C-alpha cells in the first residue's frame, strides 16, 4: 500500500500532523505550507495527497481539478439512527456576530465599522458576507467598506489587515494561518470578544464553543453568550440561540480534497485513521485525537464527530451547491473558470 501525505497549513498544524504521523505508524506523513492555497498547490503538484478545506477553498481547489473525498460531520439531531460515517451532513450556519453592548449596530449600519474575518476566500468569514455586501452596495470596493478589518490573506499594509495582530512576536501579521492571533473561526471571534472589531463573520458553533465555559482559554474563559447578538439580514438583532432564523447562509461542511487519482486511497486511509483516532476512536483519547487541538481547529474542526462519506460521488460544484458556486463566481468578478495557479 502507499502512505498518505497530508498537508498542514502553518507550524501548529504541522506539529499536530507530525503527532498523527507518529501514531499512524507512518501510514500518514506530513507536508507543510504557509497558506491553504500553497497546500492546494502541493496537492496539485503531487507533493501532498490531501487536506481538509473550507468550502471557499474547495472552490479554488475544484477549479484546479481536485475532488471532495469525505466531509466533516458534527453532532446532529436528525438521521439519528445511522452511523456518523453514513449520516447525511447538515451544513453550518454562517453568522454575523456583535456585542450586545454595541447597541444599534445592525446589518444596515456595518459601513465604516471594524470587522473580523476568518480569512479571505473562506465561506462564513468572507465569501458570504462580502458577497452580500458587494451586492447590496452595488460596488466591488469591499476593500473600502469597513474602516478597518482583520482579514487574513489580504494585503498586510491595507485596511483589511489593520486589526490583525500576528504571532507572539507580532510577526506574520495577517497571514492566513493559525500563527495569526485572529485567524480562523476562533481567531475572528476572539477579535470580536476583545473588541478589536465590531463584527465577526464566523459560524453559529463558534459562538457556543467559546462562551459559557465551553472554552477554558484565557480570552474566552469569561465570555457569556448573552453578551453577544447575531445580525439578521432584515436589520434586526437576535440572541445567539436564534441562529436558525438569523444567519447569512447555510454553508457546506469543510471537506477533504485530493487529486481524483488518489481519492479512493485517501478515503480508505482516513476511514481507518478515524477508527483509531476519531471521536470514539480506539486510541482516542489515550494516545491521539485527530479531531482535538485544544480549541484551535487544527487540520479539522474540533467539533468534528467523524469524516462522513459523500453520496452521489459529487463534483466540487455539486458538493458546494450551485447557489454557493454562483455566489462565489459573482464575488470573484470583483478581484472566471480557471485554476488561479
Ligand atoms: C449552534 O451551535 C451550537 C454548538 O454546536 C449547537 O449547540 C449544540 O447542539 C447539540 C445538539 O444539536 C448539542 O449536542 C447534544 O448535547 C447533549 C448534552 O450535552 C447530549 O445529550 C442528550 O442528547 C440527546 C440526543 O440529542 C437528547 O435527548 C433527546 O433525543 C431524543 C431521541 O432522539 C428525542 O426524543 C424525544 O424526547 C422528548 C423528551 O421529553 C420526548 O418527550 C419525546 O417523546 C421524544 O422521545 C428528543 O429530541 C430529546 O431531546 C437529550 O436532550 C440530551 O441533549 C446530546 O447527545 C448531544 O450531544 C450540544 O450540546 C450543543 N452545544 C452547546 C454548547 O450548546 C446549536 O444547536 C447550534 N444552533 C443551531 C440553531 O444550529
Ligand atoms: C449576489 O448577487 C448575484 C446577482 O444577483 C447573485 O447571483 C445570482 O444568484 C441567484 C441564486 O443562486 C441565481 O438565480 C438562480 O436560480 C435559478 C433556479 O434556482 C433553483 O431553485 C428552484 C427552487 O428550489 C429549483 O427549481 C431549481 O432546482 C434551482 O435550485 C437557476 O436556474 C434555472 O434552471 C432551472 C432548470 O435547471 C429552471 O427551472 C429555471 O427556469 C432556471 O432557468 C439560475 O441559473 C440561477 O442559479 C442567479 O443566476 C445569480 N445571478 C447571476 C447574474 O449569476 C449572488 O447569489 C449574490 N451573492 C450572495 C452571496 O448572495
Ligand atoms: C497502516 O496501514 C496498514 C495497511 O492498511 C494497516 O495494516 C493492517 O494490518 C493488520 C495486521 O497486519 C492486518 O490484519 C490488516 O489486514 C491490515 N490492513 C488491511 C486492510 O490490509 C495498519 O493497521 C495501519 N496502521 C495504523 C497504525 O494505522
Ligand atoms: O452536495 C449537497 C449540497 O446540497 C446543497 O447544494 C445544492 C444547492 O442548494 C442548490 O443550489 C443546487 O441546485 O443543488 C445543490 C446540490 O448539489 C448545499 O450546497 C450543501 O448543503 C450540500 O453540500
Ligand atoms: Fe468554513
Ligand atoms: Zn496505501
Ligand atoms: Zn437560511
Ligand atoms: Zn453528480
Amino acid at each position: 500500500y502507499t502512505r498518505v501525505v497530508w498537508c498542514a497549513v502553518g507550524p501548529e498544524e504541522q506539529k499536530k500532523c507530525q503527532q498523527w504521523s507518529q501514531q499512524s505508524g507512518q501510514n500518514v506523513t506530513c507536508a507543510t505550507a504557509s497558506t491553504t492555497d500553497d497546500c492546494i498547490v502541493l496537492v496539485l503538484k503531487g507533493e501532498a495527497d490531501a487536506l481538509n478545506l473550507d468550502g471557499g477553498y474547495i472552490y479554488t481547489a475544484g477549479k484546479c481539478g481536485l475532488v471532495p473525498v469525505l466531509a466533516e460531520n458534527r453532532k446532529s439531531s436528525k438521521h439519528s439512527s445511522l452511523d456518523c460515517v453514513l449520516r447525511p451532513t447538515e451544513g453550518y450556519l454562517a453568522v454575523a456576530v456583535v456585542k450586545k453592548a454595541n447597541e444599534g449596530l445592525t446589518w444596515n449600519s456595518l459601513k465604516d465599522k471594524k470587522s473580523c474575518h476568518t480569512a479571505v476566500d473562506r465561506t462564513a468569514g468572507w465569501n458570504i458576507p462580502m458577497g452580500l455586501i458587494v451586492n447590496q452596495t452595488g460596488s466591488c470596493a469591499f476593500d473600502e467598506f469597513f474602516s478597518q478589518s482583520c482579514a487574513p490573506g489580504a494585503d498586510p499594509k491595507s485596511r483589511l489587515c489593520a486589526l490583525c495582530a500576528g504571532d507572539d512576536q507580532g510577526l506574520d501579521k495577517c497571514v492566513p494561518n493559525s500563527k495569526e492571533k485572529y485567524y480562523g473561526y476562533t481567531g475572528a471571534f476572539r477579535c470580536l470578544a476583545e473588541d478589536v472589531g465590531d463584527v465577526a463573520f464566523v459560524k453559529n458553533d463558534t459562538v457556543w464553543e467559546n462562551t459559557n465555559g465551553e472554552s477554558t482559554a484565557d480570552w474566552a474563559k469569561n465570555l457569556k453568550r448573552e453578551d453577544f447578538r447575531l445580525l439578521c439580514l432584515d436589520g434586526t438583532r437576535k440572541p445567539v440561540t436564534e441562529a436558525q432564523s438569523c444567519h447569512l447562509a447555510v454553508a457546506p461542511n469543510h471537506a477533504v480534497v485530493s487529486r481524483s487519482d488518489r481519492a479512493a486511497h485517501v478515503e480508505q486511509v482516513l476511514l481507518h485513521q478515524q477508527a483509531l483516532f476519531g471521536k470514539n476512536g480506539k486510541n482516542c483519547p489515550d494516545k491521539f485525537c485527530l479531531f482535538k487541538s485544544e480549541t484551535k481547529n487544527l487540520l479539522f474542526n474540533d467539533n468534528t464527530e467523524c469524516l462522513a462519506k459523500l453520496g452521489g460521488r459529487p463534483t466540487y460544484e455539486e458538493y458546494l451547491g450551485t447557489e454557493y458556486v454562483t455566489a462565489i463566481a459573482n464575488l470573484k468578478k470583483c478581484s472566471l473558470e480557471a485554476c488561479a495557479f
